[PDB]
């Protein structure tokens, strides 16, 4: 096991004990799970950021009789004193915070070295390392849950080409996941990021949001909820008029990069910012990501623009052009969990509920199940979306049976 | 052709012409079907609300080619001097403001008599009829167009059912209809018709919303954006959560009603409020309608409770139970119809040029297709909403092929 100093691990343990204390669907289906104890005998490999909410969902999995190995799927958002605190749990940990690219990919090798059972995922990069470089593993692997849009990207281009050799779940796609996970919770921890790093004042600047589906919505929602001027960015229509009715300003991307004072990229997709748009961009422009890869702002190109690049502040790097400065936040990885920690533990709360319910359902079907992508069934977000309406002291009216009648019979 | 005072005429050419400048995307539809003219020789039998931007439409068909007989899908919604202006256009006109429930079938009845070959129709009040009473017309009809949900909902049970004799195209489920008109439309429209006829202040109000849907959203917003304090009553525990996490107070109906100021239902489902509401209610409390129907306020109910009706105001009846007041607007129709002038232009503009593209998919595809509710294709939505994008000064960025390469490629 291979982490950073495990001397850090009681301020680990700690930040566990806040976050399982604000986790209570999550709560709930670990009693569950502490009983009928689903995953004995099963090792699961998980590639997830290691921060107290993900340890959370491993303890439930691991007290739920599963042997537990797990890695960061992303360098630089691991906590190390979580990850410490990790092992001191019983948990099989290869993750630290600034692992180099050489170092990432070793990590997730090693949690594959373990043969797993079941494959948590988060962005396809383990189930994709194993379908191209370890696949004297197919065998053993019953099925496999992922996390977010980018990992579905990849898994339904993968089994729209037949390359799909398990069956996994789309987690991110429920209801309960994608709805609150990507819109409230992104909205919330991305700011947190920008505004826990840079000390700067959100209210009067022009925030530039590139794209405008669940992520941006959400960063534009809270953003301008702080008193923003938020400009949206878009190539889908319908979604840019969505952002033009709810108040903001929609330009192209060449014309955003003029005025924008702070930038966040929200669309799974590379070469958001480029060259172009650098040599475009303010003096004091401060950039930043909140999409699975740091290929949205392109640093090579940054770099090479650049004279000198200097550590500005505590996850602040300052590229000298000659003639103007750009800050970058967190080497442009994801803001929310490279320089904050994450979304909130309510809406972490739903999405590794949906996660820990998925992983039952992967051992419940252990041969039976298709090579393809399967989605959550309905009932599950129901049951998730009402155990959390009910923590948080609401409740929802009831259909009379009069009332079903009169909306199924059209009289 | 009959109509309460064709000396009103004027009145409604004026409301009219201003429509018509503020429908861009129909108005470049309109010229290509006076062009084309794919509706040569035809008679379109239409049931929409009959206001200034309903009339265009008719026009827009008309100038198509169609022979045009239209009556309102509601007693309340018809404007008297538009529909002489529609008359004077050359349409066939049976609608007046204020009709009985025996005039409403009746002017339903005389537009089927025409015989008409399309059928456009919000609520499925005509296609409900034709089925049922005037079962003779089957034969001569090629296809049909729903505007509403509660149409929709109708209109996919009965097809359900095996019932459905000729196709209908679900308008209201196109992206630039559902997501704009549902929404933001109905957001301001409704807002408008309980200012307009209240004069109250919504500043400090506790506005209670029926329902989350599309509709339930544009309302709670510009409720709130007016400084309400809006409450929200949900059957679906996903969008109640929704509501809870946008910052409103989500309870059960039986709270709601004991500190509601202004009520505005959006379920498209009957009884929201009945007796028991009525007897909770504040003295004083105002009640509206936002869905199709008037059966979501059960009326009966509060004449029961009430010793008298009369008129406090226009569109406004006082509803005195004795020991205290209740406010009903627009007997409990459409609030931003029965009370106002219905959705501002922008957003009919998309509605109903998915209405006339969708007329001119049923003429082209006369005995191709199924008795079955068809889908609007993206291609059509997209279309739209780029064109109405661009009228309103915005813009969309375009992904350049090698940025088409990364979101299909799984490495
Ligand atoms: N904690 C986090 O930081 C977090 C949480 C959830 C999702 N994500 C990641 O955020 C990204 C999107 O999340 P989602 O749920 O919003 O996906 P989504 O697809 O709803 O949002 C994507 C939007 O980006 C737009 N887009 C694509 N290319 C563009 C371009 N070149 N310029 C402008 N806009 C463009 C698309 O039209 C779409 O609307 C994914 O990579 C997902 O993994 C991150
Ligand atoms: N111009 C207008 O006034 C206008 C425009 C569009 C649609 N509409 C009508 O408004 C209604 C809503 O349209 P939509 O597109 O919102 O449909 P929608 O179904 O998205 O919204 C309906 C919501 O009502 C909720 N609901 C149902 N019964 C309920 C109950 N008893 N208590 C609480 N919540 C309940 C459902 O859960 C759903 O979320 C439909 O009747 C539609 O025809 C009116
Ligand atoms: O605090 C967190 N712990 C674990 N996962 C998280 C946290 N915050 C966001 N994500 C998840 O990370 C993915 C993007 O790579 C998203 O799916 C999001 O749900
Ligand atoms: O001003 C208007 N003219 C015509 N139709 C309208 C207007 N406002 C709303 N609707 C339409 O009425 C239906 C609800 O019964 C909805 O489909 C809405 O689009």
């Amino acid at each position: 096991s291979n982490v950073k100093d495990m001397s850090l691990a009681p301020s680990g343990h700690l930040k566990m004990e806040w976050a399982k204390r604000h986790m209570p669907v999550l709560c709930r289906i670990a009693e569950e799970f502490k009983n009928d104890k689903p995953f004995e005998g099963l090792t699961i490999g998980m590639a997830l950021h290691l921060e107290a909410k993900t340890a959370i969902l491993a303890e439930t999995l691991l007290e739920g009789g599963a042997k537990i190995v797990i890695t960061g799927c992303n360098p630089l958002s691991t906590q190390d004193d979580v990850a410490a605190a990790c092992v001191e749990k019983g948990m099989e940990v290869y993750a630290w915070r600034g692992e180099t690219n050489e170092e990432y990919y070793e990590n997730l090798n090693k949690v594959l070295d373990s043969n797993p059972d079941i494959i948590i995922d988060d962005g396809a990069d383990l189930i994709f390392l194993i379908h191209t470089e370890r696949t004297e593993l197919i065998g053993k692997i019953m099925g496999g849950c992922e996390e977010t849009t980018t990992g579905i990207i990849r898994l339904k281009s993968m089994a729209e080409e037949g390359a799909l050799k398990f069956p996994v779940v789309n987690v991110n796609d429920a209801y309960t996941k994608h709805l609150f996970d990507n819109r409230y919770g992104t909205g919330q921890s991305a700011m947190d990021g920008i505004i826990r790093t840079t000390n700067l004042l959100i209210a009067g600047k022009n925030v530039v949001v590139g794209g405008y589906g669940w992520c941006g919505r959400g960063v534009a929602s809270r953003a301008a909820g702080h008193g923003a001027n938020v400009i949206i960015t878009e190539v889908n229509p319908i979604r840019a008029l969505e952002a033009k009715m709810d108040g903001f300003t929609v330009l192209k991307m060449e014309e955003a990069a003029k005025i924008g004072d702070i930038f966040v990229t929200t669309t799974g997709c590379k070469d958001i910012l480029r060259m172009e748009h650098f040599l475009l961009m303010k003096d004091g422009a401060v950039l930043s990501n909140a999409g699975h890869f740091d290929n949205e702002i392109n640093k090579n190109d940054l770099k090479e623009l650049s004279k000198s690049v200097k550590e500005a502040r505590f996850n602040i790097e300052e590229y000298d052009l000659g003639n103007k400065k750009i800050y970058l936040l967190g080497e442009g990885r994801l803001v929310n969990l490279a320089c904050a920690d994450g979304h909130p533990c309510e809406v972490m709360d739903m999405s590794f509920a949906n996660q820990a319910l998925s992983a039952k359902f992967i051992k419940e079907n252990k041969g039976k199940l298709e090579n393809e992508v399967y989605e959550i069934p309905y009932e599950q977000d129901f049951k998730i979306a009402l155990l959390k309406l009910h923590s948080m002291g609401a409740d929802i009216d009831e259909l009379s049976p009069e009332q079903r009648k009169y909306l199924s019979d059209w009289k």
